């Protein structure tokens, strides 16, 4: 705080909460830490003064001049006339770009009390003296253009009232208490006295004890807190007054001990200890190939010299530090850059992994994720989740701080992490790591980048030829690339037409756009891995953009300037809602706390996409500016997300809506799950895990223990919740025998979701759209192969073999609670046979005809012939062969399976022999049994022999796709996403399609396809998707993938899924208010409004008792436009309030302004047309759309037959009660509600 | 009626807005103003940015010329934070749109009920209360707590006069404070 430089007297003396300086001649300047300036002059150089604020001659009107002498029209460039000279990049004086004005509607609410409320000139507002001693108009138009520009947080509406009370303090007028009645108040440290008054430049600790009084010493009163009481105000905080008080050599002031420099040479410690006042100093340095330098900071100190660079490529292609360049492919995962020793002189190991995987082809290798180990800590980055950030295993937001070193944070598409160590890792998915080591390390490094001695040749020589011997880690079967031993490398000779300039042609020496990048960095290295993508991949997009694309951003380390090298057509970018692309931009996009890393930033200009109107929170979104979430011991929170800020799930803290924590006390959750930390999240997660097996096709298997065989033929509720419970997750099970034990049109329904799974033919999960070849959401489908896999967010799975196979795998905590066919969760199969109402049934059949799904068809048959079929009872006594066909195959000595061992083959050698006889043999049922259980041996993976062998059992492909027992369909398929579970750890039987091959939905295409891969699902070529909410085309093209222009449906039709693909159709409910003034009811009707005034038009009217929600629909018929009483307003009235809608204006719910695009109520999503009607739907009730220009349709689905009733009538169907309901004559003057009806009666009385 | 030294009986209260006894309005703190023009005008609203577990209130009163165009309050809307309530001095009360009972509890802690002589008084627990006469007059009645809390055409409950007569508006306030939304648009009609 305190310095004196004695030179024509500069003693730069600070207060409490200033920062003052002061020359001879009466210089005043003053800063507070927070955007507030002060400078005063006393009459110096009163006949002229160049600066931005005036020429101090006593007039105003001529400030407005330029340097050169002339006056100035605009005031932009006259201000941008005034610049300091220097080098100006990324500087705009005014927003060229469109700037986001705020709205002239919600100026009321910045404008009323609470918010700049004692700023405007009020009589009762504190501080109402000061509005004589300075006129607040001006300070009043700043604060609601302040608000109303940004989000609206508190900070800056008390900021700006304590700029206004501080500056009219000033002038000695007294001040009365604000903050408190506001709302905004100050936490200040120590003793916090927030004193109205408070006595300037405290009780300091003079070095020297030798100085002048500063002329502002003397003077008014300053509002802020002293801590000055007890401990005395030094050091630039509260210091007992035994504290150290400065160093004092000199008259400098270092107060405490500092470690710093003195000499400026850095060649001398010299830390000033309080104890004895002395100089701790050692000659020395830190050497080790690091000399110091200025820093930024301002404290001199240790830097490294040169760095160095290690880059690994896209498909790899490794180079070394030393300059080395191979190529090698593989997938286990392994070590990069591993210090041989911990260094013994002050630094630390910095050793990283790289694990890499197998996408497209094979012979292929892509970079999966990096993990870092530095200073105790680990953390890692991963292409499967792309700008996000994940630490000792569970994922934190991307402005992660720690103390002077760990400083994460997004830099335009790149993640980076720097330390205090010039060590530096940046990663941007997709294949590109890229490691910044200074050189302050030894000369011999153990890393896969190699010693960086400046030797090419010695680089990888003791791992030896292979650069594999650096492995640690890795899979079971990651060695052993394939059956057939490392399949398909790509042709050396690499014949390609695709060296032409279309395809991995702008890499190296095109011109056009990337040529100046040749004389900063050689290409030809880089062009050579182009064509090897280009190899195993044709021409597909995917595999190529990474390799441009990497060269592009290796380029623009180097400053460079490039011109625009992607194109929609050649390689485009997606990128999330409320962001564009950008060639090159902002290296640092600010986060929450709404400034750049203090690292070096902007220093090169960045490719990749960034956020408009809205600033990036937590490292994605883009969430609108004003609504950053909570800071936490060090750990951003997302606003509104709920976590445990400590572990054993202690606290359930929520970030509150200003930034406050708010934290209640935990129960440690049921004795079934643990606190446990997994898939990121630390939460109580279930312990235990159950199975239930419907193995065959009537043989059922209970929870534990005695399977009940059941012979019915009819829908069956397997598994269900039964007794609720307020925190679960619900899924109802059911097995549709389509007819006498045809094969089971299974349905499950999660989170009130139903998920079909049915179509086990091929692969065809069809929920309510159909198409669902590959989709995610609340429950992921997996194509285990010929086997389908389901999967929820709780961990529930059940797999499918597609031919009436069901295994259940259920986790989940619902011990005891459970209940149905499978059984109640505990040790005996005697409670899993009890009953709801306890009536134990002997006869199995009887048993399950309570638990009888729905959905069956006139009735159904319950039992064979002859009740269970006893032909194969008898036959099978004198057919010995039989069981010796099947026990032979899974016998010991037969080695069918090794799980047979780990799990006993008697349930399956039992179902097996008790196949139909007269159907039994080599046949279908054999090897669907044999099927059957080498896919439920995919729980544990273990090494089958295959099930079929030659001829004995039939099995095809479409084409080009050969057999193997152990295949991984998951990935290296169609897709550029995964929701495998390492293929549930299992490599299985199925088609594996060969040389340039894909997988869409079972077909195998030449790789031509799969361009298209949104984040819901597959979609393949020439096709189109239009999404929930009537979100139009996401049209797939051959030339460009994933053009999704989005609109809406035009009038008369609704979103319903039809024919099993969702889009919008025509509907039943049609009821047209006033085309022509003409209202055409429900059935077809015609009749004139013929009178103004707000008329209803239907409700589900009561004696009926349907779910429906109760729906009363309005409409202000009024003359509005040109008196052609077209609809004005739509008032519904839903059973939990009122929702307004007027196509002008916005939308009001029970009286208050919403957002277009939002859902409000129970279960109503509003929304604006782009043409600009306005669209109004309830689920499973009453949708409305009004037009731009007045004209209402409702809209009710065919469900709502003779239901409701009103003014459209009933949906019977029936014209001549729909147009008069039992009313001779004008059924809108019956109709006309009273409650918006003005009274006017006797108004001309 | 409210507790008073002890003993629960009714009492005067200081929150105190009477709509139009011949067509003038007297605000919270002593003003007078003539509506002048037929409409429904909001009257009393907690607006945000003071964080009182005080409900959001918004009171409405359709001043439509009725009896002999003498512009008396007609009905009362009051947009309750869980709907709308209505009352009507001939007609009964409508909650969410359903007809009920008039000496009943609906919404949340909202008290209802129908005067001998005809009058309908509407009250709410900890906060506003509305008696809607029979012939046309509505008295508001707040109690001393909300000091300068509600903000609308009543003005503030600070006990300043100036501010309370134009809350920074130059004339005519009740112009400003029509709410657009039960407003019928009328725009171009003659057009
Ligand atoms: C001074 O500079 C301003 C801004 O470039 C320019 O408009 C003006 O003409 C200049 N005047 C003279 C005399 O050069
Ligand atoms: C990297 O350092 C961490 C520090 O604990 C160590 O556990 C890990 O084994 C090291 N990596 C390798 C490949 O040795
Ligand atoms: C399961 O068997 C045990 C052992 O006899 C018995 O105590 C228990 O009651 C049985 N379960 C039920 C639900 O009856
Ligand atoms: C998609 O575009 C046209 C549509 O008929 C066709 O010529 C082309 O072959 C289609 N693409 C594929 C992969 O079939
Ligand atoms: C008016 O009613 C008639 C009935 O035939 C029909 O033309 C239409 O439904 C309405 N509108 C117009 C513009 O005629
Ligand atoms: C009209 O306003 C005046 C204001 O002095 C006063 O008489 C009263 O409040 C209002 N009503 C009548 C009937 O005068
Ligand atoms: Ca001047
Ligand atoms: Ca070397
Ligand atoms: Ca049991
Ligand atoms: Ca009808
Ligand atoms: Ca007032």
């Amino acid at each position: 705080l305190p310095v004196y430089l004695a030179g024509g007297r500069i003693s730069v003396i600070n207060g409490g909460s200033k920062a003052v300086l002061e020359t001879d001649f009466g210089l005043q300047v003053t800063y507070d830490w927070n955007w507030r300036v002060d400078v005063t002059l006393p009459s110096s150089y009163h006949g002229a003064v160049c600066g931005l604020c005036g020429n101090m001659d006593k007039n105003h009107q001529n400030d407005q001049v330029f340097p050169n002498g002339t006056m100035a029209p605009s005031i932009p460039t006259w201000g941008g006339s005034w610049q300091v000279p220097g080098w100006d990049p990324l500087c705009w004086h005014e927003c060229q770009g469109s700037c986001p004005t705020c709205p002239e509607d919600r100026v009321e609410e910045y404008e009323g009390p609470g918010f700049c409320g004692p700023l405007a000139p009020g009589t009762g507002s504190p501080f109402t003296s000061c509005h004589a001693h300075v006129p607040p108009e001006s300070f009043f138009k700043g604060c609601v253009l302040d608000v109303c520009l940004g989000g609206g947080s508190k900070d800056i509406l008390c900021q700006a009232l304590a700029a206004y009370a501080a500056a009219c303090q000033a002038a000695g007028i007294k001040i009365e208490d604000w903050r408190t009645q506001a709302g905004c108040e100050i936490t200040c440290p120590d003793n916090s006295h927030y004193e109205l008054c408070g006595p300037p430049c405290p009780a300091s600790c003079p070095p020297p004890a030798r100085h002048t009084a500063p002329t502002v010493c003397d003077g008014p009163c300053v509002e802020g807190c002293q801590c000055d009481e007890g401990f005395v105000l030094s050091a630039d905080q509260c210091v007992p007054l035994d504290g150290g008080c400065g160093c004092w050599v000199n008259g400098t002031y270092y107060e405490a001990g500092t470690e710093f420099w003195a000499d400026t040479t850095c060649s001398k410690r010299c830390h000033c200890g309080p104890g004895g006042d002395s100089l701790v100093c050692k000659p020395a340095s830190c050497g080790l190939g690091e000399e110091c330098a200025l820093l930024p900071s301002g404290e001199i100190g240790c830097q490294p010299t040169s760095i160095t660079e290690c880059q690994a490529w896209g498909d790899p292609h490794y180079t070394t530090l030393d300059g080395h360049r191979f190529d090698f492919q593989g997938t286990c995962e392994y070590l990069l850059s591993a210090p041989c020793h911990e260094p013994p002189t002050g630094t630390e190991y910095f050793n990283v992994t790289v694990a890499n995987e197998h996408r497209g082809s094979q012979a292929v290798s892509y970079t999966r994720s990096v993990t870092l180990q530095i200073y105790g800590l680990s953390l890692t980055l991963s292409a499967q989740w792309p700008r996000k950030l994940q630490v000792n295993g569970e994922f934190v937001a991307l402005p992660f701080h720690l103390d002077q070193k760990l400083s994460v944070y997004i830099s335009g598409a790149d993640v980076v992490v720097n330390t205090a160590s010039g060590v530096s890792l940046a990663f941007d998915g997709d294949s590109f790591v890229r490691l910044r080591v200074p050189a302050a390390y030894a000369g011999t490094l153990c890393g896969l980048c190699g010693n960086y001695n400046k030797n090419p040749n010695d680089d990888l020589t003791a791992v030896g030829g292979k650069p594999e011997g650096w492995k640690v880690g890795g899979a079971p079967g990651c060695d052993q690339c394939e059956p057939e031993p490392c399949p398909k490398p790509c042709t050396p000779e690499e014949q390609e037409p695709f060296r032409g300039p279309d395809a991995c042609g702008i890499i190296t020496a095109p011109e056009g756009p990337l040529a100046p990048c040749h004389s900063l960095v050689p290409p030809t290295q880089y062009f050579e891995a182009c064509l090897l993508d280009a190899c195993q991949v044709q021409g597909h997009p995917g595999g190529l953009c990474p390799a441009i694309a990497t060269y592009v951003a290796a380029c623009q380390a180097a400053g460079a300037q490039l011109g625009e090298w992607r194109k929609p057509d050649f390689c485009p970018l997606q990128c999330p809602a409320h962001s564009h692309y950008q060639l090159c931009g902002d290296s640092c996009p600010v986060s929450c706390p709404s400034l750049s890393a203090p690292v070096g930033c902007e220093t090169i200009c960045r490719e990749g996409c960034v956020c408009d109107a809205g600033f990036v929170l937590s490292g994605d979104t883009c969430v609108p500016v004003g609504q950053c979430g909570c800071l936490y011991q060090g750990r951003y929170y997302v606003l509104g997300a709920t976590f445990y800020p400590g572990p054993e799930c202690e606290r359930l803290c929520e970030c509150g809506p200003d930034g406050q924590v708010t934290c209640q006390e935990g129960a440690d959750c049921e004795p079934y799950e643990e606190c446990r930390i997994e898939n990121g999240v630390q939460a109580c997660h279930p312990t235990g895990c159950g199975h239930c097996l419907a193995n065959g096709g009537l043989h059922y298997v209970t929870l534990d223990g005695r399977v009940y065989d059941l012979h019915g033929s009819c829908s069956y509720v397997l598994a269900s919740v039964c007794h609720p419970k307020p925190g679960d997750e619900e899924f109802s099970i059911v097995l549709e025998k389509n007819s006498a034990g045809d094969p089971q049109r299974v349905v499950v329904t999660v989170a009130g979701q139903v998920v079909g799974l049915a179509r086990g033919p091929q692969v065809t999960v069809d929920g309510e759209v159909v198409t669902l070849p590959v989709a995610t959401g609340h429950v992921s489908v997996t194509a285990e192969g010929r086997n389908i896999v389901l999967q929820t967010n709780k961990g529930m799975k059940v797999l499918f073999d597609g031919d009436a196979h069901i295994l259940m795998s259920i986790p989940s905590s619902f011990r005891g609670r459970l209940c149905g066919l499978c059984g109640n969760f505990n040790g005996n199969w005697s409670d899993d046979f009890v009953l709801p109402s306890g009536a134990v049934a002997p006869n199995v059949e009887a048993f399950g005809t309570a638990w009888r799904a729905p959905g069956s068809s006139l009735g159904c048959g319950e039992g064979c012939g002859p009740q269970g079929c006893p032909v194969c009872l008898a036959e099978e006594t004198q057919a010995y062969e039989k069981n010796d066909a099947c026990g032979k195959i899974r016998d010991p000595h037969g080695p069918f399976a090794a799980c047979h061992k780990v799990l006993s083959p008697l349930e399956y050698f039992r179902q097996c022999v008790y196949d139909m006889c007269a159907h039994k043999g080599d046949k279908a049922y054999l090897c669907r049994s044999l099927a059957a259980y080498t896919a439920a041996c995919q729980a544990a993976g273990a090494a089958v022999k295959p099930w079929r062998t030659d001829s004995v059992c039939p099995l095809q492909c479409p084409a080009h796709s050969h057999y193997s027992i152990c295949t991984r369909s998951c990935q290296g398929s169609c897709a550029a996403l995964s929701g495998l579970t390492g293929c549930t750890t299992r490599c299985f039987e199925g088609c594996e399609c060969d040389d340039h091959f894909l997988l869409s939905h079972g077909v195998c295409i030449p790789a031509q396809d799969c361009g298209c891969v949104h984040n819901g699902q597959y979609m393949p070529v020439n096709s189109s998707l239009m999404s929930s909410d009537c979100s139009e085309r996401c049209f797939c093209s051959p030339n460009n993938g994933l053009t999704c222009h989005e609109a809406g449906c035009p009038s008369g039709h609704v979103c319903e899924i039809q024919a099993g693909v969702r889009e919008c159709q025509a509907a039943r409910g049609l009821c047209s208010i006033s085309v022509g003034a003409n209202l055409t009811t429900f059935d077809g009707a015609h009749n004139a409004i013929s009178s103004p005034g707000v008329y209803e038009l239907s409700s589900r009217c009561p004696g009926l008792q349907k779910n429906v929600p109760w729906y009363r629909v309005l409409a202000d018929v009024q003359p509005c436009h040109n008196n052609d009483k077209i609809v004005s307003k739509v008032h519904i009235f839903f059973q939990d309030g009122l929702v307004t809608v007027i196509p002008s204006k916005g939308a009001w719910v029970n009286g208050l302004r919403v957002d277009l695009p939002a859902t409000v109520l129970t279960s109503v999503s509003v929304r604006r047309m782009p043409d600009g009607s306005m669209l109004v739907h309830q689920k499973a009730g009453v949708t409305v759309w009004l037009g731009k220009d007045g004209l209402l349709d409702v809209m009710v689905g065919d469900d709502l037959a003779a239901m409701l009733c009103g003014a459209c009538g009933n949906f019977d169907g029936d014209q001549t009660n729909d147009a008069y309901g039992s009313q001779g004559k004008t059924p809108i003057e019956k109709w006309r509600a009273q409650d918006f009806s003005p009274c006017s009666n006797t108004r001309t009385r």
